[PDB]
């Protein structure tokens, strides 16, 4: 039921399991197999022996599995179900667990590491998955966990799909991009003032027949990140979500976006950045909790990034959030805008209030409103994205939204694999 | 007084200032000079022009200075005093500010970047210091993304500038400020010392290490139950003649980190501090340590890790604890660990353990390395030597020279 061989067999392609060592009561079993054709290493802790508690010989098989995966550059998948370290083994067990961590650290950014957590998971079984790239959790067991599966079988499914996304990247296909084009703009609400869930726009850009594997959907909900396929090719998507916190960036969403960029960058996965963000969320909590540093992590992640990364401005992009959301100044591949997009320091009404403050305060009370409006409409006419933005080359092209999918695909495909 | 030439001259060795461009009204003045002999680039935003608001021309001086500094491998010091980007310049100024960030990101880990905040660093200017390696704040300085104005208008909360983004709040609550200066001049002094720590790293000297040996163990309390400030232990190991430049003292204070000198050589120190939360690791102390390890690792600065924690105190701590593990595990600078009283459990693994490749692990005679305390377990250094996880049991009277020798012996 919790039998490590059953669990490994459910994970791996049907005929494919080869054990990496003799079965024993060490509390782990490691095997090679294939995942939809890809040689993959996996290990399962043994829920049947001491609740899966981790000891010296078990950790050794994990470290051995990592050495093999690293040597053959295969992805490596951990299946968890463990309540902590074998206490009776004392410091030897701590050391052996530290050795699993060191192997994960050696693997980091080099081979994909996916954790599928299927039982109660504590100690080494909490930190170990936290050193991996993706964590899939099954009900029987922030932003630590990326994907919540429906049940144990569905977790293997999502785990399997993740191997395919990292290891079977695929190729951009101009034909498939175009045949999947639609007027994505029709997905926005009628008023520019209404909030909306960005997720349908994401899934309308990405291939119709493919799941979008959103990461950490309930952590930092003003930011949506995850992996999917664009004309068959694995891409990472980052999109502000106006439904939550007005779509604003904040400490959590900056950290979520920044980790996800680093991940895609490490594995050569191009990025689609869907922007509609009015700024960072003001707040005492934000300043005091170090948003400045967090925001700096997102600037740094995009600025260092070398995979192709294309921005699509759907509605707004303002201020420091505009800079952070894969702007040209950060060395962005291409920046596209829908026809009614705006790129500005802030909204025209707020801008006018500052720029013409004294003149507004000098008008009588009863004319102040009409004047404020006239000034804001003029300020719109002057700049009002994306006109000024096009003129200085920080937006490359204003596009027909019907061609969003193909335009994005074309820009990512034309890009070098590594800037 | 906010004159940028005055500020740059106060920072640089006397008579060393060589302007990098003709002085103008762009809001920035950049120059080369020396800091105790070391060729250094600096730029100062010009608070006398539009409160130092950042614009295309001024940002361009900054990017140019970064380019010079990168080319020459010179440290680069920014002196702040800026309200944000020039609103009237629109998206042009946002772009130019993003270009400053992109230059700091290019420089990142390659040349030392030190920010000395002397007035505001607000709006887009607050992120500038955040991208650099060490932030020094003077008493008058204020760092925040959105001012009390917009805070009160959007959230209803009413806080003043000092309370929102003063050096006291950023040294304590947020960890944004590494170092707080006594005044404007002392902030330059500290930044000058930081240039020295990064760029005149020195060498280990066995003779000097041994001359400074004292009985460090005598500084611990009689009772091993008793809490005690680790900072005297740290300063007893480090050279008695040199400041210990502690980072983020008031933030996550169960972890102490900072830069000092060991027989002349710049070292980073990480030390659990039993004075706060029993010396336990937790989310923010794991983050503080991890950031500091990565910084020292980037600049070739060896580490002294002084260990006396009993465990950790879940999402934040699992994520940050992983960061720590990862930081030490990837670290390539020599780093030695000293176990003074206790190390338990997962905290033991994280605090530069042998499994994460510590250069060498020392322990005092009475240290304990265990899964948990004896009384918890029911419900020893000899053994840790046997197992291989401690390399040497030392006489605490030789703490300083034994640590120095192990660091000096690592090929680097």
């Amino acid at each position: 039921p919790r039998d490590p061989l059953l669990r490994l067999s459910n994970f791996f392609d049907d005929g494919s399991v080869e054990l990496l060592h003799e079965r024993d009561r060490s509390g782990v079993l490691a095997a090679a197999g294939t995942v939809n054709g890809v040689r993959t290493i996996a290990f399962c802790t043994d829920g049947t022996v001491m609740g899966g508690a981790m000891g010296v010989e078990g950790c050794t098989h994990i470290v051995n599995a990592y050495d093999t995966a690293i040597e053959d550059q295969s992805p490596i998948v951990g299946i968890w179900h463990s309540g902590g370290a074998r206490l009776a083994e004392g410091v030897r067990a701590l050391h052996a667990v530290g050795q699993v961590f060191e192997a994960m650290i050696r693997a980091s950014g080099y081979i994909p590491q996916i954790s599928v957590v299927v039982g109660f998971a504590a100690g080494g079984a909490a930190y170990g998955p936290a050193l991996t790239d993706v964590v899939v959790m099954a009900p029987e067991s922030s932003g630590v966990c990326h994907i919540v599966a429906d049940d144990e079988l569905d977790a293997y499914d999502r785990g399997r799909r993740l191997v395919g996304l990292f290891c079977q990247q695929g190729h951009f296909d101009r034909s498939k991009a175009e045949a999947g084009d639609t007027d994505i703009h029709a997905l926005l609400p009628e008023s520019s003032r209404r909030a909306y869930d960005v997720r349908p726009i994401v899934t309308a850009i990405l291939d119709a027949d493919t799941p979008f594997d959103e990461f950490q959907a309930n952590w930092a909900p003003s930011m949506v990140v995850g992996l999917g396929r664009l004309s068959g090719r694995t891409v990472g998507v980052l999109a502000n979500n106006p439904l939550r916190l007005g779509g604003c960036l904040n400490s959590e969403s900056a950290e979520k976006a920044a980790r996800f960029v680093r991940l895609c960058d490490a594995f050569g996965i191009p990025l689609v950045v869907v922007v509609d963000v009015p700024g960072y969320l003001p707040g005492v909590d934000q300043e005091w909790g170090g948003v400045v540093r967090r925001g700096a992590k997102l600037l740094h992640a995009f600025g260092e990034c070398t995979v192709p990364r294309v921005t699509l401005v759907t509605r707004k992009t303002y201020g420091g959030a505009y800079i952070a959301m894969n702007s040209r100044s950060l060395n962005a591949t291409k920046v596209f805008a829908w026809p009614d997009a705006e790129v500005a320091v802030m909204g025209a009404k707020a801008a006018v209030g500052i720029l013409h403050k004294k003149k507004l305060a000098a008008a009588p009370e009863h004319e102040r409103e009409a004047l404020h409006d006239q000034l804001a409409a003029e300020h719109e006419r002057i700049a009002g994205g994306v006109d000024s933005a096009l003129d200085i080359g920080v937006v490359d092209e204003k596009i027909d939204p019907a061609h969003t999918r193909s335009k994005l695909t074309e820009a990512l495909a034309q890009a070098p694999a590594r800037r």
